[PDB]
């Protein structure tokens, strides 16, 4: 059985057990010049700007972003699962430009891509609004270990026990790296209330000037109501041994402060004095509503 295994340990982080089986597989990954690197914590809008960028790379083209699902489109890199995926090789196969998703902490991220100076795209939620999101992922998508309650699941969060580490280490030191490498930092958050702006900044970080009308076209298709229901990005092409969408959907509600909904207010008080010691070490800022 592939699915619920226990996590395991990959140079301090906790990853899914075929991920620690093909580490070095992951860590020799050869990337591209022009490769343009998707970097985020879990559930803080990587389908989101996986999308974004291929409407943007096939000029706001619906029709070609449904050529394939998001997750063959934009490979998750690091997931290798025997008999089921492999986004080393899927990435290996792939033409130029290429498009690649990542969870990885900045510390386990292969070295290619710093030393091809790679452009990347990271995309930090606020720490409430993910925990929250990756429970329900957590309960729908099988590879990972069993979340248990809300309120074990929420402790195991705090505590870093979950699949790709502590949310405040890798939003925090993913932020210290844009000093050293070209990241543009974005945020879920912005993206929820002015998508134009925010897309507009990935179009100036990728040195691309399009027309009004593309970009307007490239907004429409990226909005959640359109997003939710297209196959080709809501997961829903998925097998449901890996993903069971009757659990939870992917696209599950798509907004910013459903962390009021899953929180008890003794939870949020005592959330938010532990993320006030785990931040203030960092110039970092995120919005919860
Ligand atoms: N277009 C659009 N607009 C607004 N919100 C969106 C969109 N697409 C995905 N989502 C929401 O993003 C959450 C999933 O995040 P990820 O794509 O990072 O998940 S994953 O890490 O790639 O597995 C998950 O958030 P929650 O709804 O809070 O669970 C998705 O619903
Ligand atoms: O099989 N799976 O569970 C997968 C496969 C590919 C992917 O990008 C995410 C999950
Ligand atoms: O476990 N999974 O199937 C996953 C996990 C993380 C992710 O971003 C996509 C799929």
């Amino acid at each position: 059985d592939v699915f619920r295994r226990e996590l395991v340990d990959v140079e301090g982080i906790p990853l899914f057990w075929s991920i620690a089986e093909h580490w070095s597989q992951v860590e020799s990954f050869e990337a591209r010049p022009d490769d343009i690197l998707i970097s985020t914590y879990p559930k803080s809008g990587t389908t989101w700007v996986s999308e974004i960028l291929d409407l943007i790379y096939n000029n706001g083209d619906a029709e070609k972003c449904k050529r394939d699902a998001i997750y063959k489109r934009v490979p998750f890199m690091e997931l290798i699962i025997p008999g089921i995926t492999n986004g080393v090789e899927m990435l290996n196969n792939m033409p130029s430009p290429r498009i690649v998703k990542t969870h990885l902490p900045v510390q386990l991220l292969p070295s290619s891509f710093w030393k091809n100076d790679c452009k990347i795209i990271y995309v930090a939620r606020n720490a409430k609004d993910v925990v929250v999101s990756y429970y329900y992922f957590y309960q729908m998508a099988k590879i990972h270990p069993e979340p248990g309650t809300w309120e074990e699941f929420l402790e195991k969060f705090m505590a870093g026990q979950v699949s790709f580490g502590p949310w405040y280490d890798h939003v925090k030191s993913w932020w210290e790296k844009r000093k050293e490498y070209r990241i543009l930092y974005l945020f879920y958050e912005d993206m929820k209330e002015n998508p134009k702006c925010e897309i507009q900044k990935i179009l100036k970080f990728l040195e691309k000037d399009i027309p009004e009308e593309i970009l307007n076209k490239i907004l429409y298709h990226s909005s959640f109501s359109v997003m939710k229901e297209n196959p080709s990005a809501n997961y829903t092409t998925m097998m449901k041994e890996e993903m069971d969408h009757s659990v939870s959907p992917f696209m599950r509600k798509g907004i910013s402060g459903d962390w009021k909904n899953q929180f008890t207010v003794a939870q949020y008080e005592k959330f938010e004095e532990d993320y006030v010691k785990k931040m203030e070490d960092s110039t970092l800022k995120f919005r919860s509503e």
